[PDB]
């Protein structure tokens, strides 16, 4: 039972500029630590229960350090508390594949699968069940480099959920029926994640409401084989969706498998046509 010696950095409101709203509330901004001669591009995410939730997220986000996990730079305390994170200029991967589907190649797809598996296997190393793994919750720093994010529902070690709203279609069968959550439950969601990428952002079980999903998978139904997918790739998705959680693959095995395929991508995915001076990115700002 190791002591968590992560540092929580409290940043002065004066140290950062908010340029613009990226979505709804996240802002693009610049962080200039006092007299340190750097500008860090940042994303700022700006009720008592609401602060309880947001600080629990900062707790988790500050205890992780991995190149495919979203990095917390600090918090600012305000009327409204702010999380300050590394800016991901290309947004979330779901929107990204949806917008650039006609120019995404097999090697980017397979390398995103490797990188996400690395993030997840790192979160498993630190005994953390994500519980909301999905393409909308993977962000894009560059087309070559993605990071897992948005774990307000992440918990730390099975686990028993209480009352939260849930994704259901990204969820393992045991989670839906028994509110049980494990690293292997995450692997299920990883499989749905890979499926949304391989379909370029299709909605899982589109036009079905969550009420029926439980019996659908009880019956033995799963998500379809995406057109670009050889059986090799699709079989790995199907393994993430076994009813026996221990029969599903381990994130370290998923890394290996997708790495193998990333060395020869066109064998595994068939796609038509595959063929402001002192700025520092946060991945280079350490102290
Ligand atoms: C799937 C929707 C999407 O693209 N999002 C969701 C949140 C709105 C901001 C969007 N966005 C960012 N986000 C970030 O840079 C970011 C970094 C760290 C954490 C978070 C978090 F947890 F709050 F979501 C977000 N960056 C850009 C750049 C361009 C366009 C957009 C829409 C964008 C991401």
């Amino acid at each position: 039972e190791a002591p968590n010696q992560a540092l929580l950095r409290i940043l002065k409101e004066t140290e950062f500029k908010k340029i613009k709203v990226l979505g709804s509330t996240v802002y693009k901004g610049l962080w200039i630590p006092e007299g340190e001669k750097v500008k860090i591009p940042v994303a700022i995410k700006e009720s008592p229960k609401a602060n309880k939730e947001i600080l629990d997220e900062a707790y988790v986000m500050a205890s992780v350090d991995n190149p495919h996990v979203c990095r917390l730079l600090g918090i600012c305390l305000t009327s409204t508390v702010q999380l300050i994170m590394q800016l991901m200029p290309f947004g979330c991967l779901l929107d990204y594949v949806r917008e650039h589907k006609d120019n995404i190649g097999s090697q980017y797809l397979l390398n995103w699968c490797v990188q996400i598996a690395k993030g997840m296997n790192y979160l498993e190393d630190r005994r953390l069940v994500h519980r909301d793994l999905a393409a909308r919750n993977v962000l894009v720093k560059t087309p070559q480099h993605v990071k897992i994010t948005d774990f307000g529902l992440a918990k730390l070690l099975e686990y028993h959920a209480e009352g939260g709203k849930v994704p259901i279609k990204w969820m393992a069968l045991e989670s839906i029926l028994h509110r049980i959550y494990t690293h292997q439950s995450d692997v299920w969601s990883y499989g749905v994640t890979v499926w949304e990428l391989m379909t370029f952002g299709s909605k899982p079980y589109d036009g079905i409401p969550a009420s029926e999903i439980s019996s659908i998978l009880e019956k033995g139904e799963r998500l379809p084989q995406p057109p670009i997918c050889t059986i090799d790739v699709y079989m790995i998705m199907v393994k993430c969706w076994m009813i026996d959680a221990d029969s599903r693959p381990k994130f370290r095995e998923l890394i290996i498998e997708f790495s193998k395929m990333a060395r020869d991508p066109q064998r595994y995915l068939v796609i038509q046509g595959d063929e402001m001076d002192d700025v520092v990115d946060a991945d280079e700002y350490l102290i």
